[PDB]
């Protein structure tokens, strides 16, 4: 059997995030009513069922700008975008409802599950 | 502090690899003598110093085809591309030399070290 590098996935992830913070190869701008977020489409698709369906759409595949539902709050989206790239979720009793609703919309099932844990713990 | 999802990086990587095997959003063809490999530039850049330097070159940035040193054997490159996307390295006394040299060329330092320990072990 293959040697298994248990640290490889999170090294790739950390470099993807360094790519993003230096804006290298980012190929999409996510629009949330007024606010803008630069990302890599494959990372978005690897993290969210919604992005998977969007960029798997023959029509929408080649857009450089994607509008999401403009009722999404942008803070909740921002928290979720940093999570995608860092595996770290900034959850608090001050944002929990916003972040959870945005994760449901984005179809990020692990995050919605942990949000249910957090509600039940506090 | 932020809740840490210790399984996130590896679920992203497993979906990046499902994207690859369905050919979704692959945006580069790697040419290895005669053989062709499809991949996503950001994953190559996240995993290899060589691809980091290639796709960060303003001149080579937008190329859909990358030709590598024709002296690289394709089997050693193929094992290393699967590793990037799965974290599993198929190393054996039958390919160790090819894999190690291709890892050095691609500037994948963690793989190179492991190969060194594999040599030391047998
Ligand atoms: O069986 C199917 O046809 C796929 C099935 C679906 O959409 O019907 N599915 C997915 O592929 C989902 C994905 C996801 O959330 N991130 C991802 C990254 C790469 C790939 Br390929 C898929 C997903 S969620 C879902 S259901
Ligand atoms: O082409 C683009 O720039 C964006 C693209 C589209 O319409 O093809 N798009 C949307 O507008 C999307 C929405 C969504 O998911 N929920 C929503 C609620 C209200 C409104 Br108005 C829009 C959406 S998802 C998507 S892709
Ligand atoms: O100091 C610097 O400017 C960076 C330094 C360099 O090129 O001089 N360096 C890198 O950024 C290297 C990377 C790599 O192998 N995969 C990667 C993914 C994302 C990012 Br950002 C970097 C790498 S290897 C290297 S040396
Ligand atoms: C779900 C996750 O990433 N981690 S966790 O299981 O350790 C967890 C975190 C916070 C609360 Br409150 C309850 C559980
Ligand atoms: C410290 C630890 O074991 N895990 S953790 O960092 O993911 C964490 C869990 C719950 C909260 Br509430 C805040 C942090």
């Amino acid at each position: 059997s293959q040697i298994q590098f248990t640290r490889h996935a999170s090294d790739v992830l950390l470099n993807l995030n360094r790519l993003r913070s230096r804006d290298i190869l980012t190929d999409v701008v996510i629009v949330v009513s007024r606010e803008q977020f630069r990302a890599h489409k494959t990372v978005l698709m690897a993290c969210s069922g919604l992005f998977y369906s969007i960029f798997t759409d023959q029509l929408k595949r080649n857009l450089s700008v994607i509008n999401l539902d403009p009722e999404i709050n942008p803070e909740g989206f921002n928290i979720l975008l940093d999570f995608m790239y860092t595996s770290r979720l900034n959850l608090r009793e001050g944002n929990i409802m916003a972040v959870m609703a945005t994760a449901m919309y984005l179809q990020m099932e692990h995050v919605v599950d942990t949000c249910r844990k957090f509600i039940k713990a506090s």
